[PDB]
């Protein structure tokens, strides 16, 4: 499913994630959009180590998801990357919850440093009344 910008505000909103760990809601959008464009079927075939990136916030499966096809893997979230593919977000924020547990946190993702990071990102829920 492709969310619309002010749906998956609302919806990450009441999932608990606004300041989830000192993150911002507007934060967790500029992720989202530049991750998967707010898709939860996107994947990313990692051809240099043979990883993949599952979903809206395209999560690892070498760290936080199975696919029992990732040399070298382990599960922190303990999911199976299937769960990651669904419409329900549910799963999907879980997941992203326990990735940024880890004193990296939001920098887990490189795309966060190169897009969101210390920028403006008021312009993600603009208008959503969240």
């Amino acid at each position: 499913k492709v969310f619309e910008r002010c749906e998956l505000a609302r919806t990450l909103k009441r999932l608990g994630m606004d300041g989830y760990r000192g993150i911002s809601l507007a934060n967790w959008m500029c992720l989202a959009k530049w991750e998967s464009g707010y898709n939860t079927r996107a994947t990313n075939y990692n051809a240099g180590d043979r990883s993949t990136d599952y979903g809206i916030f395209q999560i690892n499966s070498r760290y936080w998801c199975n696919d029992g096809k990732t040399p070298g893997a382990v599960n922190a979230a303990h999911l199976s990357c299937s769960a990651l593919l669904q419409d329900n977000i549910a799963d999907a924020v879980a997941a992203a919850k326990r990735v940024v547990r880890d004193p990296q946190g939001v920098r887990a993702w490189v795309a966060w440093r190169n897009r969101c990071q210390n920028r403006d990102v008021r312009q993600y829920v603009q208008g959503c009344g969240v």
